[PDB]
């Protein structure tokens, strides 16, 4: 079959003016500096001994990852706000990356902080803003990018073809419903999309969506959104259902309460008390602050997403999931962990 690798990072590239003050390196710097991570992970494997029995606790292989994934085919990041950063991370991407979007705003202020990255051709796109009635106080815009990818063709010529959605979620934590409401306009307008862009032959390998969503998939005040219908259609590798989490997922928020290289964060990640210490969990609602150590459940606030369709694709194919990871090569540039996801898609 043929593998295709999707990922998905919230890189927190403010302008300078909102960025946190006193820092030695500004926002080019660091993006720069991303886009140059990013291109070496993708464009050089890591070394890939043989395991006689892979992954037994699971159905495909899973990791606390270094590395960005060698051979990346998709990249969707998320508060890529400023101009001067972004054409940085453009140019380090470009080594890698022959099909980049950015101010996708426009095929909807350009303030999305959306940017697409692909090794397949871009055939159609589509942005939508979710509604925020605000007396025009935003500074930057929720929304989600929609994408159909030219990922191949058929010994019969028919093109193979692909759906990718990204989005950042509205991001307080007490507004349950907003999200709700959004969950719903995005699975209308995957289904706007696919139909607006269905209308030779095209046969669909995979439809992917990923990106910061804003909720956990632990904790009670997000409960609402954990039972949202989108997680029924694309599913979630991660979980085992709303609010349970399979006991290798881990958090993607850091807590950002000193040198922490790819591989000192990759080590603590992997350990139950590492994680409590770097990574966010639920705050305790009597005192407003994360819980003590030992009282802390689970592995941390997953809020950045990677999902895949199961219905829909070519009847012929089975599109199953090959490969997910948790990557650490952005430690120290950015708040979140990237997320990133392998499907391989198979006939016979
Ligand atoms: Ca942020």
């Amino acid at each position: 079959g043929k593998s295709f690798c999707f990922a998905t990072a919230n890189v927190c590239l403010l302008p300078d003016s909102l960025a946190r003050v006193n820092n030695l390196f500004n926002t080019q710097a660091r993006a720069k500096e991303i886009g140059q991570r990013i291109r070496n992970g993708a464009a050089r494997p890591q070394i890939k001994i043989y395991i006689d029995s892979p992954h037994p606790d699971e159905a495909f292989d899973h990791e606390v990852s270094a590395f960005f994934p060698a051979n990346l085919d998709f990249l969707c990041l998320q508060e890529v706000f400023d101009k001067r950063a972004a054409t940085k991370l453009k140019e380090q991407l470009h080594g890698y990356f022959e099909y980049i979007l950015y101010d996708v705003g426009v095929y909807g202020c350009l303030n999305s902080g959306l940017l697409f990255a692909s090794r397949y051709p871009i055939m159609d796109v589509a942005y939508h803003c979710y509604p925020n009635k605000c007396n025009d106080d935003a500074l930057a815009s929720k929304g989600a990018l929609f994408l159909k990818v030219q990922v191949g063709s058929t010994p019969q010529d028919q093109r193979i073809v692909g759906y990718i959605a990204c989005t950042h979620l509205h991001a307080p934590q007490e507004d349950s419903a907003i999200r709700c409401g959004q969950l719903d306009l995005l699975q209308d307008w995957l289904a706007d999309f696919r139909k607006s862009t269905s209308s030779p032959e095209e046969l669909v390998a995979f439809d992917v969506v990923c990106g910061d969503f804003n909720f956990d998939n632990c904790s009670s005040d997000d409960k609402l959104e954990q039972q949202h219908s989108l997680f029924t259609h694309y599913r979630d590798p991660c979980r085992l259902g709303p609010g349970e989490e399979k006991p290798w997922a881990i958090g993607t928020l850091l807590d950002t309460n000193d040198v922490c290289t790819p591989d000192n964060l990759q080590k603590v990640l992997e350990s139950e008390e590492g994680r409590r210490e770097y990574l966010a969990f639920p705050t305790s609602k009597s005192s407003g602050q994360k819980g003590r150590k030992e009282l802390l459940k689970g592995n941390g606030r997953r809020i950045d997403y990677m999902l895949h369709a199961e219905e829909g694709l070519c009847p012929d194919w089975k599109a199953e999931v090959e490969e997910f990871s948790f990557i650490t090569q952005l430690s120290g540039l950015t708040d979140h962990l990237p997320v990133a996801m392998r499907l391989m898609v198979s006939s016979g």
